[PDB]
């Protein structure tokens, strides 16, 4: 299995994910 494999697609899309999450707390500090 090796879930190890998993995380390696993680660090690219956590990079893009990051924008993402913080557009919401954006809407939360109006």
């Amino acid at each position: 299995s090796n879930k190890g494999a998993i995380i390696g697609l993680m660090v690219g899309g956590v990079v893009i994910a990051t924008m993402i999450v913080i557009t919401l707390v954006m809407l939360k500090k109006k």
